[PDB]
C-alpha cells in the first residue's frame, strides 16, 4: 500500500509530539518530556485510501537536534508547527521553513502550517496573521488543539492531500 512519510517540525514546546500522539493514540500527553527523534507508523484510509503514515516527530529544542537535518531528507511532507499562544515560535517558522528547503534541496516541498494550542487563553497569533504567512510560502493554515483534538486529523490529512499534488 502507498505509504506517506510526514515529519512534525517546529520550536520546542509548540505541540509536535502532543498532535501526533493525539493523531495516531487517541490521549492527550499533557506532560513536557522533549523529544529527541522519534517516529510513529499506522494503516490508516484516507479519502479511501489505504495507506501507510510514517510520521517523524522531531527535537524543537535546540539541545536535542542534532542530526534532525539527516532524519528529515527522506520526508515527503511537513508539518510547521507554532503555537498561537507563542509568538516567537511563529515568528521562527521562517526557519524551519528554509531547513526543510535544505533537507530536501527544494523549494516546491508539501507543507502544512499549523497553528496549534488553539484551546490556549492567551492567544498572541491571530488567523489572519498566520494565514497570510501560509499565503507566502503557497500552503494551508490550520488551527488544531492536541488537548480537544480539534483539527488534528485535518491537519495531517491535509497534509497527504498536499503531498498527493505533488
Ligand atoms: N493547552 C494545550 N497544551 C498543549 C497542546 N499541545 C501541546 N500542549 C502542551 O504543551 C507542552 C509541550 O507539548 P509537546 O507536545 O511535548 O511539545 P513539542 O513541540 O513536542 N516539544 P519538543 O520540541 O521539546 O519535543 C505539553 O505540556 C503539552 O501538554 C494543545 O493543543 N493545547
Ligand atoms: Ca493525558
Ligand atoms: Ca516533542
Ligand atoms: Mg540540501
Ligand atoms: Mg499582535
Ligand atoms: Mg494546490
Ligand atoms: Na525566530
Amino acid at each position: 500500500m502507498t505509504e506517506y512519510k510526514l515529519v512534525v517540525v517546529g520550536a520546542g514546546g509548540v505541540g509536535k509530539s502532543a498532535l501526533t500522539i493525539q493523531l495516531i493514540q487517541n490521549h492527550f500527553v499533557d506532560e513536557y518530556d522533549p523529544t529527541i527523534e522519534d517516529s510513529y507508523r499506522k494503516q490508516v484510509v484516507i479519502d479511501g485510501e489505504t495507506c501507510l503514515l510514517d510520521i517523524l516527530d522531531t527535537a524543537g529544542q535546540e539541545e536535542y537536534s542534532a542530526m534532525r537535518d539527516q532524519y528529515m531528507r527522506t520526508g515527503e511532507g511537513f508539518l510547521c508547527v507554532f503555537a498561537i499562544n507563542n509568538t516567537k515560535s511563529f515568528e521562527d517558522i521562517h526557519q524551519y521553513r528554509e531547513q526543510i528547503k535544505r533537507v530536501k534541496d527544494s523549494d516546491d516541498v508539501p507543507m502544512v502550517l499549523v497553528g496549534n494550542k488553539c484551546d490556549a487563553a492567551a492567544r498572541t497569533v491571530e488567523s489572519r496573521q498566520a494565514q497570510d504567512l501560509a499565503r507566502s510560502y503557497g500552503i494551508p493554515y490550520i488551527e488544531t488543539s492536541a488537548k480537544t483534538r480539534q483539527g488534528v486529523e485535518d491537519a495531517f490529512y491535509t497534509l497527504v492531500r498536499e503531498i498527493r499534488q505533488h
